[PDB]
């Protein structure tokens, strides 16, 4: 029906700072039945100074900061045309270039005044990770309830132990009308927090995680990579497949919570800035979706930007988990991980290959394979290309000389993992 295919937007209006900090808010935002939530009056209720994220303030703060520009043809939010302008298509291609905040600002400001073109420029992926450079901005985001913050005990990304750019650091987007964010799910299905600084609106579209394989099938049919390509759903295709589509406007000061694995796309209707980062709540729902996308990525040779094995061990070492469903999932992941390390050690020892203990140091990143981008946990196959390259076991073995010239390192002895694992118990 027309009613079921156009579901109402899950919405919250905070009348007070107290309601912002209610446990009811966290349960509403993370409810699997709410794929996306818009929190009206969030900035006002928390007295957030969003002026700190105004274009004028940003220019003064770091005018020469790099902006990744996406050049796009301006089109209505429910349209994406082929080159002839006669039919709708899924692929939504852009050109990628670079400029500065100061220069993008002048373009943003000048277009805004002139309104008082066919081709537009979208200022993307602006990196607000530098804690000194963006101190007042980042400090302002400490006013949010804990579950929404960049860093918190209940956020899996706060147990990584190092920076994951754009996930546990804030990204800024500077927009003019028509600036288009193509359809996607977040890295490893992690939740996202997005605030419109404004002065104008953003239009949002979203589909429940449940339907993602159908959207992936459309992408394949229309010649674009679902996981890594740039695409814009044809709404009529979605409706013809009985897929409900959420549609709403995000006004200045409104916070959008993108729940785990929600497929979403966005278009600026006015001139505005957006800020965003990811959160991974420590729930069975989020953890399951994170691990299944982790496994699917490996099938499809796509890098998992969240190193889920590394993360699961860190969580197990420090966090008390009381939910039996989530505990079981983490416990299983850890046991599989120990077994996988063990198989590698045994085959290395059978081959007569030496393993050196390397250990871990503070702030050390998690490693990925240079050839296939898979997470490489604990047992590292290392080659000298000063410059060292890490490989997974398969790719190391595949080298023309096999393991000749490859040094194998171990970052955690069996006993280290066994002791961490044994201490990880279900909390009362
Ligand atoms: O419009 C907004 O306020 C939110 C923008 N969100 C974006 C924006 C964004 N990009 C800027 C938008 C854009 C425009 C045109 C082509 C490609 C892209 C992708 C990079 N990428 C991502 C992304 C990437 C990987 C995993 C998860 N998310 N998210
Ligand atoms: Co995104
Ligand atoms: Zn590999």
């Amino acid at each position: 029906p027309r009613e079921k295919l156009n579901p109402p937007t899950p919405s919250i209006y905070l009348e007070s700072k107290r309601d912002a900090f209610s446990p009811v808010l966290l349960q509403f935002c993370t409810d699997p039945r709410n794929p996306i939530t818009v929190i009206r009056g969030l900035a006002g209720s928390l007295r957030l100074n969003l002026g700190l994220f105004s274009t004028k303030t940003l220019v003064e703060a770091s005018g020469e900061h790099t902006v990744e520009v996406r050049t796009q043809v301006q089109q209505p939010s429910d349209e994406n045309w082929d080159l002839t302008g006669t039919r709708q298509i899924w692929p939504c291609e852009s050109s990628r270039s670079h400029t500065t905040i100061a220069k993008y600002a002048q373009y943003q400001a000048s277009s805004f005044q002139e309104s008082l073109h066919h081709i537009i420029k979208f200022g993307t992926n602006i990196d607000l990770s530098d804690a000194k450079r963006w101190k007042p901005q980042l400090q302002e985001l400490l006013k949010l309830p804990a579950f929404m913050r960049v860093t918190s005990t209940g956020n899996m990304l706060s147990h990584v132990g190092h920076t994951i750019l754009g996930m546990n650091t804030v990204q800024l987007y500077m927009k003019v009308p028509g600036s288009r964010t193509p359809g996607h799910q977040e890295n490893n299905n992690f939740c996202s927090v997005n605030i419109n600084i404004g002065p104008g609106d953003c239009e949002w579209f979203a589909v429940h995680e449940h339907y993602w394989e159908t959207i992936s099938a459309f992408c394949d049919r229309h010649g674009v990579d679902y996981l890594t390509g740039s695409w814009w759903p044809i709404l009529d295709d979605l409706y013809a497949s009985n897929i409900p589509v959420y549609r709403f406007v995000q006004r200045p000061g409104d916070l959008v919570w993108i729940n785990a694995g929600t497929v979403h796309w966005v278009q600026a209707t006015g001139w505005c800035n957006n800020i965003a980062w990811n959160v991974g709540p420590l729930t069975a729902y989020q953890y399951q979706l994170a691990l299944e996308r982790y496994e699917w990525n490996e099938v499809k040779n796509v890098k998992s930007i969240v190193p889920m094995i590394h993360v699961s061990w860190n969580v197990a070492r420090t966090v008390k988990i009381s939910d039996p469903d989530l505990f079981k999932m983490i416990k299983f992941c850890l046991l599989q991980s120990m077994k996988h390390c063990q198989v590698q050690r045994e085959s290395l020892v059978r081959a007569g290959k030496k393993i050196a203990y390397q250990g871990r140091v503070k702030d050390e990143p998690a490693y990925y394979c240079n050839e296939c981008d898979v997470e490489v946990f604990n047992i590292l196959f290392v080659t000298s290309e000063n410059t060292y390259l890490v490989h997974c076991e398969g790719c190391a073995r595949r080298r023309s000389a096999g393991l000749q010239g490859v040094v194998v390192l171990e970052q955690y002895r069996t006993e280290e993992l066994a002791q961490a694992y044994d201490a990880f118990t279900l909390a009362p």
